[PDB]
C-alpha cells in the first residue's frame, strides 16, 4: 500500500508535462475541425466529450493522446457483420458519395477524412506534424516528434442501442438501474473499424463505440451520488485504474526486447477495471484506506481473464476482448505469468 501510494505519487510530478502536450493536442485538433466543417460530407463534424483534457483529448499512456470527431448522420439502420456482435454494416432510411449499393462504406468514408486531414498537415507551418498499426479506426499524428495523437472519425446515432448491448452496461447494482436507462438513451458511436474477413477487411463495417459512456461512468463513478465529493467518501477506483494501466505500461517496457505484450492495451485493462466495479458495487469496498486490497482486486480479476482467455467488451457481452481470434494464446499465457510472478512478490516492477 505504501509502494502503490508511492507509484501514485510518482506519476503526480508528471502532471505539468501531460498538461502542455495536451493544449499542443488540443490546438491542432481544433484547426482539423475547422477545415473538415469546409467540406460536405464532414460539416456537421464536431469533437466527442471523451477525455481529461478540455473535453475531447484522452490520455491512453504517456504521449499517446485519443480524440474522437463525431459526425451527426441522418437515421441509421444497422445490419449485424454476420454474428460478431460488435461489427455493423451502415444502411440508410450528403454521405451518398461514399455509398456501395446501400451500404456506407468505411474505407472510403475513412480515405476521404485521412485525406483532408493529410492535406491540413502539409499546409500548416506552425509546426512538425505527420501521419502514420493496422486495422485501426483512427488517423494518428506526430506532434514535435513526440506526442502521438489517435483521430477517430465516429458516425453519431441517436435511436436505440444494438441488441447485441441489450445484456451488457451491467451497472443495474452499482451505479443503478435509473442511471443504466439514462446512460441507454444517450446516442453511440460507429467507428470505422472493419471485423476481420479471413485474411484481410470486409472494409464496409463499423464498429460500436462507447467512449462517451465510458467517460461518463469513471467520472461519476460512486454508489453515492457524493463519492469523491468530499473527504468522507474518498474512494481508490480511480487510482487503482491508474495502478493498473502503469503496471502494463511497465511490464510492457520491461519486455520489450520480443515485444510479447505489444497487442496488450489500456483498454484491456479499463474493461476488466468496469467488470470488477460491478463485482464490487459498494463505495466501502473502495476506501481509500483499503488502496492494496482494492489493487489486489483489480490484478486478480485481470488474472483470470486472462487465465480464463475472455474479456467481455463492458457494453456488448458477447464481444470477447481476448479472444484468440484477436490475441494468441502464448501471448496470454506469458502475460499470465508475469502477472503472476508480479503479484506473488509484491510487484517488483514498482521497486524504486
Ligand atoms: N484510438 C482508437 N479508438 C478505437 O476505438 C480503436 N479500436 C481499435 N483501435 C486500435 O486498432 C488496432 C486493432 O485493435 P482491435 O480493434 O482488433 O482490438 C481493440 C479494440 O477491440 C478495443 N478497443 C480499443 N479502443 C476501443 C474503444 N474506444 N471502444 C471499443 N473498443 C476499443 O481494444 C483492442 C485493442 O486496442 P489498441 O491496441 O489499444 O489499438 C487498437 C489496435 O491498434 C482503436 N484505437
Ligand atoms: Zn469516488
Amino acid at each position: 500500500a505504501s509502494k502503490l501510494r508511492a507509484v501514485l505519487e510518482k506519476l503526480k510530478l508528471s502532471r505539468d508535462d501531460i498538461s502542455t502536450a495536451a493544449g499542443m493536442v488540443k490546438g491542432v485538433v481544433d484547426h482539423l475541425l475547422l477545415r473538415l466543417k469546409c467540406d460536405s460530407a464532414f460539416r456537421g463534424v464536431g469533437l466527442l466529450n471523451t477525455g481529461s483534457y478540455y473535453e475531447h483529448v484522452k490520455i491512453s499512456a504517456p504521449n499517446e493522446f485519443d480524440v474522437m470527431f463525431k459526425l451527426e448522420v441522418p437515421r441509421i439502420q444497422l445490419e449485424e457483420y454476420s454474428n460478431t456482435r460488435a461489427y455493423y454494416f451502415v444502411k440508410f432510411k450528403p454521405l451518398s458519395q461514399f455509398l456501395e449499393g446501400e451500404i456506407l462504406s468505411a474505407s472510403k468514408m475513412l480515405s476521404k477524412f485521412r485525406k483532408i486531414i493529410k492535406e491540413e498537415i502539409n499546409d500548416i507551418k506552425d509546426t512538425d506534424v505527420i501521419m502514420k498499426r493496422g486495422g485501426s479506426p483512427a488517423v494518428t499524428l506526430l506532434i514535435s516528434e513526440k506526442i502521438s495523437v489517435d483521430i477517430t472519425l465516429a458516425l453519431e446515432s441517436k435511436s436505440s442501442w444494438p441488441a447485441s448491448t441489450q445484456e451488457g452496461l451491467r451497472i443495474q447494482n452499482w451505479l443503478s438501474a435509473k442511471v443504466r436507462k439514462q446512460l441507454r438513451l444517450k446516442p453511440f458511436y460507429l467507428v470505422p473499424k472493419h471485423a476481420k474477413e479471413g485474411n484481410g477487411f470486409q472494409e464496409e463495417t463499423w464498429r460500436l463505440s462507447f467512449s462517451h459512456i465510458e467517460k461518463e461512468i469513471l467520472n461519476n463513478h460512486g454508489k453515492s451520488k457524493t463519492c469523491c465529493e468530499n473527504k468522507e467518501e474518498k474512494c481508490c477506483r480511480k487510482d487503482c485504474l491508474k495502478l493498473m494501466k502503469y503496471l502494463l505500461e511497465q511490464l510492457k517496457e520491461r519486455f520489450k526486447d520480443k515485444k510479447h505484450l505489444d497487442k496488450f492495451s489500456s483498454y484491456h485493462v479499463k474493461t476488466a477495471f468496469f467488470h470488477v466495479c460491478t463485482q464490487n458495487p459498494q463505495d466501502s469496498q473502495w476506501d481509500r484506506k483499503d488502496l492494496g486490497l482494492c489493487f489486489d482486486n483489480c490484478v486478480t480479476y485481470f488474472l483470470q481473464c486472462l487465465r480464463t482467455e475472455k474479456l467481455e467488451n463492458y457494453f456488448i457481452p458477447e464481444f470477447n476482448l481476448f479472444s484468440s481470434n484477436l490475441i494468441d494464446k502464448r501471448s496470454k499465457e506469458f502475460l499470465t505469468k508475469q502477472i503472476e510472478y508480479e503479484r506473488n512478490n509484491e510487484f517488483p516492477v514498482f521497486d524504486e
